[PDB]
């Protein structure tokens, strides 16, 4: 699809990898577990539609948000 | 209200912070900036029940995402 389709996955990717580092941790509530769960599932499917590697869009989701965070400093 | 439901309120800031970035990039699609707008609304109201400043408890995401990346690998 579309460039910003595929940014929008990639760093949707990666906030969901964020979200699960804090669950791990056993630092979130159960409503935070709920929404990880079914985003689990939805990006997924989206992968599967994109033909998307997710651990790949984790990665390149990673980079995005770094360079974003890095020019409003 | 529980220490897991205040850290969730501002894990939650401060990726919204980060997805709005986005978009104010151009950087994203239709569905995603649905997505924030449906989501601002959704921490407007969580806020107000918890009762919480939503700057100050973005900032204190930012605290707790960079410091559960510091510890990733």
């Amino acid at each position: 699809s579309d460039s910003n389709t595929i940014t929008s996955f990639q760093v949707d990717c990666y906030l969901w990898h964020i979200r699960k580092l804090l669950s791990m941790r056993d630092m979130c509530d159960a409503p935070f577990d709920d929404r990880l769960r079914r985003d689990q599932k939805a990006l997924k499917g989206r992968g599967s539609t994109l033909g998307l590697d997710l651990r790949v869009a984790t990665m390149e989701g990673k980079k995005i948000v770094e360079d974003i965070l890095k020019s409003e400093t």
